[PDB]
């Protein structure tokens, strides 16, 4: 949303938004997944430890 004035909304634009924050929405999903499991994973070795 940085050049979408009035004058310039474009037609192309929506894919394109698609392309940009759709793998970012992907992205935080992936990261938030891995980030829990980690954790979990450590925490139980290190009981085990």
């Amino acid at each position: 949303t940085s050049e979408y004035s009035i004058n310039d909304p474009g037609k192309a634009d929506q894919t394109f938004y698609v392309a940009g924050f759709s793998i970012l929405c992907g992205a935080g999903i992936f990261l938030c997944l891995v980030t829990s499991l980690t954790v979990e994973w450590m925490g139980l070795t290190a009981a085990k430890n």
